């Protein structure tokens, strides 16, 4: 096919895109938050379909988390290609600040870090005449600095460049050169309903820059955008196309009634005109649709998410993740190839790691469910399935053993001060329970099935654990988890599978 997609590209929490064409390969990172592993990384031959091929950061010692939550860790990533070495620069809010890591192989595992000294955030590279030139964004002004990429060191003073046209919190500065003009693209308007891009140009790479009359360059902030289902479009990187077209990435995301939003901010594409001597013009008059009806790159397909994920590879694929510092021992697999997690007594609500693995949301209307099997349990130890957005934002659903060597099925809301417990129903002494998650836009639905009968607990409203309720910058994941109430606990819980499906 060559013409038409849908838009997101890449769906559910997979904010400030930024991407680089290496031949006829492109690959794209994302910011990641307090999860880890970090920096979730794409690889596409179209633009349109993305196979996730790993993550950009992968071990502790690239990535400190701790104390990481919703709105800190990992911020904006950039990746950019240079005569056969892949950089990947970010900003860790939680660490040590600005810095990045490289590769000759994407696939492989990435350098430790090197830090870098110019502050701010929304860190970018771009490379000229043997030069790698950095930007960042301290003070709301995007400073400009030449870098050794390999050391670290700043080799010149850094300049400040440009301010934007105006608008709030400046970020995501990227230069590119085309036709002459050093082109320099950021974000401003911040991440919520007034997001928008936009674009200056100079002669001379430190400036003076001058912006586009015709900015902002892509918005659903105005008029032509307050009916669209997507809003807060920005945080865009231009590329080429294999043809010569031209392209940006950028992020946004589906409201819900009252103006929430539980996805995340996702990876939405849209083409661009640039003709010879000309400023961009995006999709026409600066939006972007669900449906786009529009000319692509030749397109093929990649593989997904499985509708039923199985451990008899003894590993996970790149799409889980946990909260902060893992303890890496707290998670295997057995021999009969089921993933197997060791109670620790850190709940959901504690601030800290819990033995807690999760898959992206990807989906307003979906199911979700897995096999729960508890053993060696004390009173109140519990595992199960939650849906989670931050420490104090989640809802429960798990398995809890009780007194007297009886079980219970639990659903529990944590939000703020309250800890609501909507459902304790007794299980049947003998049989496997699997837990069972549905949304829809306006709830989530919870049950389970035992002895053949599935069982309805109940519903619970989407907005309770949107980013505009909860605060910070992700989306919600689905998490299987287990937590002890003792110390003395030697608990564990078999997970035989994970089943997703969402609809199209």
């Amino acid at each position: 096919h060559h013409q038409g997609y849908s838009n997101p590209v890449i769906p559910g929490f997979h904010p400030d895109p930024s991407v680089c064409k290496a031949g006829d390969d492109y690959y794209l990172v994302n910011s990641s938050f307090q999860y880890f592993p970090g920096v979730p990384l794409f690889h596409s031959k179209d633009l349109v379909h993305w196979e996730q091929i790993g993550n950009c950061l992968t071990r502790p010692s690239q990535l400190d988390l701790t104390n990481a939550n919703s709105g800190s860790g990992i911020f904006a990533p950039t990746i950019r290609y240079n005569d056969g070495v892949f950089y990947m620069i970010t900003t860790n809010v939680s660490g040590k600040g600005n810095f990045l890591v490289h590769t000759t192989d994407p696939r492989s595992e990435w350098s430790e870090p090197v830090w870098l000294e110019q502050g701010g955030i929304d860190p970018s590279l771009y490379f000229e005449d043997g030069k790698c030139f950095m930007v960042s964004n301290p003070d709301g002004y995007i400073n400009l600095c030449e870098i050794d990429p390999m050391t670290g060191k700043q080799l010149s003073s850094s300049k400040r460049i440009w301010n934007g046209t105006g608008g709030r919190y400046a970020e995501g500065p990227h230069i590119y050169k085309k036709d002459g003009w050093y082109y320099l693209l950021i974000s401003e308007g911040g991440t919520e309903l007034g997001h928008k891009v936009t674009i200056a140009r100079s002669r001379y790479i430190d400036g003076p820059y001058q912006g586009n009359p015709a900015n902002p360059i892509l918005t659903h902030a105005n008029e032509s955008g307050q009916s669209s289902p997507i809003q807060g479009t920005g945080h865009a990187d231009l590329v080429e196309g294999t043809d010569g077209s031209w392209w940006m990435v950028c992020l946004a995301y589906r409201i819900m009634p009252g103006t929430h939003h539980t996805l995340g901010r996702e990876t939405y594409l849209a083409p661009v005109r640039w003709d010879k001597d000309a400023w961009p013009v995006v999709n026409s008059n600066g939006t972007i649709s669900l449906k786009m009806d529009v000319p692509t790159l030749p397109q093929q397909e990649m593989k997904g998410r499985p509708e039923r994920i199985d451990f008899k590879e003894g590993k996970l694929s790149p799409e889980w993740i946990h909260l902060q510092n893992p303890e890496a021992k707290n998670y295997i697999f057995t021999k009969d190839g089921k993933l197997r997690l060791i109670a620790t007594p850190v709940t959901l609500s504690d601030w800290k790691s819990p033995t807690f693995v999760a898959l992206r949301q990807e989906h307003f209307d979906m199911e979700a469910s897995a096999p729960v099997v508890l053993q060696k349990a004390g009173v109140n130890d519990e595992a199960g399935i939650s849906v989670f957005m931050e420490f104090h934002s989640h809802y429960d659903l798990f398995v809890r053993q009780d007194k007297d060597r009886k079980r219970s099925v639990g659903l529990r809301y944590k939000l703020g001060e309250i800890t609501h417990y909507a459902k304790e129903v007794s299980l049947p002494t003998d049989g496997e329970v699997e837990l069972v998650v549905k949304s829809d836009i306006n709830y989530y639905y919870f049950g389970y099935k035992v002895n053949g009968i599935y069982h309805d607990l109940g519903k619970m409203n989407t907005r309770y654990l949107s980013t505009e309720t909860a605060g910070g910058f992700t989306g919600v994941v689905l998490g299987l988890y287990i937590t002890s109430a003792s110390k003395d606990s030697k608990a564990y819980a078999d997970f035989e599978y994970f089943k997703y499906k969402g609809k199209p």
